[PDB]
């Protein structure tokens, strides 16, 4: 967290990208490689109790050295403003990727198989992401698929235990929600209030994934969606998942969704 350099000077911001967790994002390049970079500018002056969260997930995203993180580069503060300069992930993220239409089987398994590699990875450090959801899951313009925005230390993708006031397999139940969000769109839920929606995931039987989908993939996002966090399965379990096997390819070949995306 640099506080003599200038990121003026060091950085060249370009359109934003996003509005992200407590400022602006732009893309950006980084004059001295090239590099396109993401920058989230932070006015520290409009930022009452929210420095320590940003503070918080900085320390979190130092300590991540996997491909399955997007990476972090530094931060700088410049007068007022916060810059955090991150790894820059030019397929957008896998919530972009739903808008042309329908994922296939193949598509929704491979996201969900890198997903996994991440949350093993995090799980593995003894991390929580405590957010995963389509929206936080970014795409290099390879296809190489990354955890994003982690969640502070919205209800539709939180597990019942975590709105009850847990451990890591709040990611898995996540996750399952992510499975339903990939196949259909939007999550269990969604058109209703939110206010209706943080008694409702408590109350209720755990959702399921409707529709003419396999049985493996409605067999995952069941194993993921059970109340109880010690019978849903580790990450690590999951990757072994039939739906997982039978259905996940290279990741390279998700290109063809980013360019789909970019019709
Ligand atoms: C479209 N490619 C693309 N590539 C890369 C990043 C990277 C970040 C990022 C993440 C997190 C943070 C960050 C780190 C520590 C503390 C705090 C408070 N924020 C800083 C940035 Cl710079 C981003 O905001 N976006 C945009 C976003 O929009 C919201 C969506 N949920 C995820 O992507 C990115 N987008």
């Amino acid at each position: 967290t640099n506080l003599k350099a200038d990121p003026e000077e060091l950085f060249t911001k370009l359109e934003k990208i996003g509005k992200g967790s407590f400022g602006e994002v732009f893309k950006g390049i980084d004059n001295r490689t090239q590099k396109v970079v993401a920058i989230k500018i932070i006015d520290l002056e409009e930022a009452e109790d929210e420095i320590e969260d940003i503070q918080q997930e900085i320390t979190v995203l130092s300590q991540c050295d996997s491909p399955y993180v997007t990476k972090y580069y530094g931060s700088y503060l410049k007068d007022t403003k916060l810059w955090i300069i991150m790894e820059y992930l030019g397929g957008g993220s896998a919530l972009d990727l739903l808008e042309p239409g329908p994922l296939d089987e193949t598509q929704i398994a491979t996201i969900l198989r890198e997903i996994l590699k991440g949350l093993d990875y995090l799980h593995s450090e003894k991390k929580i992401h405590r957010d995963i959801k389509a929206a936080n899951v970014l795409l290099s313009e390879h296809g190489e698929v990354k955890l994003a925005d982690f969640g502070v230390a919205t209800p539709f993708w939180m597990a019942p235990e975590v709105i009850k006031q847990y451990d890591s397999k709040a990611d898995i139940w996540s996750l399952g929600i992510t499975a339903i969000e990939l196949a259909r769109g939007e999550p269990p839920h969604s058109e209703l209030h939110p206010m209706k929606v943080l008694f409702l995931i408590p109350k209720n039987n755990p959702p399921t994934l409707e529709g003419n989908y396999s049985k493996p993939l409605k067999e995952f996002v069941e194993a993921c969606l059970n109340k109880e966090p010690s019978f849903r399965p580790t990450a690590k379990e999951l990757l072994k998942h039939k739906f997982i096997l039978r259905n996940a390819k290279k990741t390279s070949y998700l290109t063809e969704l980013i360019d789909a995306h970019h019709h």
